[PDB]
């Protein structure tokens, strides 16, 4: 009977530390059909990532933009520059010039996100302004640029919307823990899956956009090699004293491994001076690697170490 | 290993609390095949306003009845009287003539919802009895009677669904924070979307009832023009010294405003001395407005102040 | 701007206590095509129930298995042993032999599972290793064995998938609240509904499972008679003092009740010394009656008390 002076839960206060910095983001297109000006093409959200302007939203919300429009819940609109995209991973960054002071989402870079925290999906459209949604981190996401790799997404059953994938995922402080993306069937805005939404972790989505900034592209590193890890492998004793290490399958013909040169079954125990433990690992770390660069890679070949020298190429088209 | 004296999290608070207000709905068919009786044509739930035995439910679950029938969760089973109902929101009313005493939702008048707070989408129907949901207020709705908005409606992404509809939204309390609205494509339980969910908040679903109680049916005042706000709108300061007000567009032929007689660029600065200020603010104003009613509009012409006269008239069909 | 000393929100507490008992299940085919060995059929979870090495799983990720193996998250496999299964509950018991020592999934008999409480259900599947998701329970299930039944499996809207169904259900201490079912249309991991999903029961699971271990299969009783409750029902009061029961409608013909003999009209007041109060109960009741029993059926005749002696059969096909 007495409700009046009881607290109901609540997440607002995720929202109100997060949501000032979540922006609209327009797409607008000049026409062809009855002479010219202003259509919304699509829309979409973006997150405020620092003071000085840089925004990221998803690539899919501008491609082909004639103009960049971008509104804040303040009121302010600011036409946007795109510094680049990334198709791999579905983001883009923009860069806005502004009036003294913009909202930033909040950043904890000592935070370690658990399966199990509570997270929010924060965004703007449909109807009028905001979708935001509730749900837990499902599967922890890794933090690789290897083109291949298949978990380098988190995963949450918070609803992930076209009212969402610009936007950001936090959890119940406020912090930024990914950058929402509409989660796998093509072109602007509605999906086939249900349970499970993705999002770019944010120490993935913190190094794309350094490397958007600096070079206008995601520029991957190259190898040439296409192969498996030995001795069989988990169960943190059993055992110990035999060496794991990567038996080469495929070589890219003219591939920087090849040139080098390199051969099939010749068991590769190290890279860049790193020990070479796993498939994995080994490709994530030679695509952070810059092209021009020159590193040993040791392998056993008749029972003999062999050190060759690989000048790192880029990874090519598609 | 000791979880014997902890305690689960759970929401089972608010269920207690609001659970027994919630009532199935059954809408009952006389045959035409075989002689007749007691066919079930649709099922749903409803929610128990007040002591006197008012209900909220879906039009949609009462629709065409021949009788319709309301069971309690203790057992109670009663014959409703439709007092009325309403296409735009999908509510009608019920009242059920009761036996010393009923069991009625919680309602909070002075709550404030917040986007974020948890949320549960109480039901019965299917398998057995009940469907409760939970989620969060993605978006606060409106309460506005106007009939082309598009923001009336508070979104939550608790599912909901036909065991849902009829029923109530709560908060972590048991508070009443809107009434299930099955969700957006058309004909007795079940839909497209996923993600988002909708509910008539709660101050709309009182005035809409205390509204059909007393008229039988949902009288929306109308004015008769279409038109957009002028002087670039938003940021709190940039500034304060020009004044607001509607461009009109589009002035009904023979509606109330075209008698009286106003005309296409003439700009609405007041309506029944309330200054015009949003096109939104002014046409959910006008849509309460008692038909008969004489109001006074004052306009900005050719640089000069008229006052017209206006007598409202009812929105018209469709 | 002081995240830093304080804690997210979450229920990583049931994870790191109930996780490392669920199991990735394989279903591995020797092919026909090219000389064979070992194809992935499909793949699922199950939970580890005690040690010793018992594990439930879904009757569909193993049918038609040529080999099952079982692998944890702490890197050990195993072959696994198919004890036995049903299809109406859509379970299957395996058993592991194995090495000092296996984590167990944390039960509770003792804990009454309350509608509202938060549940995880956590599995493995999809883009590598775990699915978990969180939602409430929506309805609590009942623990019968009767055929028939649409009321048995506790219902919630956390998302149950292909990464989910053969895990468990657990609640924010990590003990057990049910067996993952995906959830009602057919043939190995992707749905329909949405909204709601279902589990097992876990006292039903563990029923099932000790039914299993001995006989191989679920064998449930059967009595032969169809038929609907008297007297007018629920209203805690009104009244007493007249006796419930169950009019016979439906006799099986050589089925044990027509053997021994019972007619059409004639009222079970008592089955097995139970007043005969619910249809429901009392099929309930019957499936867990041994074949082969002989037990006293009282009836109201014609004014007249009969007891009649029926032999138990057992439920017979499909």
């Amino acid at each position: 009977f007495d409700s009046t002076d009881e607290t109901p839960a609540s997440y607002n206060l995720a929202v109100r530390r997060a949501a000032p910095a979540v922006v609209n983001v327009y797409n607008r297109g000049l026409n062809t059909n009855s002479h010219n000006q202003l259509e919304i093409r699509t829309l979409g959200s973006g997150v405020i990532m620092d003071q000085r302007g840089y925004i990221i939203t998803n690539k899919h919300v501008i491609n082909d933009a004639d103009q960049i429009i971008v509104a804040l819940q303040d009121g302010r609109v600011f036409e946007a520059l795109l510094v680049g995209s990334d198709s791999l991973t579905d983001l883009a960054v923009l860069i806005i010039k502004a009036t003294g002071g913009l909202p930033t989402i909040p950043i904890n870079a000592r935070r370690v996100p658990h399966i199990g925290d509570v997270v929010l999906a924060i965004g703007n459209p449909y109807n009028l302004g905001q979708t935001i949604t509730q749900g837990i981190i499902s599967a922890t996401g890794r933090i690789g640029l290897n083109p291949t790799g298949r978990q380098n997404f988190l995963q949450t059953d918070a609803s992930i919307n076209h009212g969402n994938s610009g936007g950001a995922l936090v959890n119940s402080l406020g912090e930024l823990m990914g950058i929402n993306t509409l989660s796998f069937d093509k072109s602007n805005d509605g999906e086939t899956p249900e349970g499970i939404g993705f999002a770019i972790p944010f120490q993935l989505a913190t190094k794309i956009m350094d490397k958007l900034i600096r070079d206008g592209r995601v520029i991957r590193g190259y190898i040439g090699i296409g192969g498996r890890e030995i001795a069989p492998l988990h169960a943190q004793g059993g055992g110990i004293d035999q060496l794991q290490g990567i038996v080469v399958n495929e070589v890219s013909p003219d591939g920087p491994a090849a040139n080098a040169g390199i051969q099939v079954n010749d068991l590769i125990i190290s890279v860049d001076n790193k020990p070479a433990i796993s498939a994995l690992e080994t490709m994530d770390q030679v695509a952070e690697i810059r092209p021009g660069s020159v590193i040993p890679v040791v392998v056993m070949r008749d029972d003999k170490q062999l050190t060759l020298q690989v000048t790192i190429q880029e990874y090519p088209a598609t």
